[PDB]
């Protein structure tokens, strides 16, 4: 999920305001013009997209299309290459399986799973004054 954030950020880094409008132009059919006005960045778009059902942490099919229909294979390439690269890392077997709440396979949330890994938390370099 983090790589995905950076992925979008990476193409966003290569995303020009002009290029975005091209994406937006292509997205005129998928994304509303009322929101296109505030899409001054790939981040602004992805954020809107994220805020909406246009872009999940792993769903880039619609965006990858934008990058495809638009004449900017450089951004698409990052998304495309990332798709496989992160997929090659996060080699999930239950990706094709639509099983959600399956205590017989999937793990329930009755157990409290904390995301704060305080074990390897000392490896972070925060800008706090000593």
């Amino acid at each position: 999920m983090a790589e995905y954030g950076t992925l979008l950020q990476d193409l966003t880094n290569n995303i020009t305001l002009e290029d975005l409008e091209q994406l937006k132009s292509a997205c005129k059919e998928d994304i509303p013009s009322e929101k296109s006005e505030e899409i001054t960045t790939g981040s602004a778009w992805f954020s809107f997209l994220e805020s909406h059902n246009k872009l999940d942490k792993d769903n880039l099919s619609y965006i990858e299309h934008i990058f495809e229909i638009s004449r900017r294979p450089d951004l698409l390439t990052m998304v495309v290459d990332y798709r496989t690269r992160v997929l090659k890392i996060s080699e999930e077997d239950e990706l094709d399986t639509k099983l959600t709440r399956i205590p017989s396979a999937k793990k329930y949330k009755d157990i409290i799973r904390q995301p704060s890994e305080e074990e390897i938390i000392k490896l972070a370099p925060p800008p706090k004054k000593a």
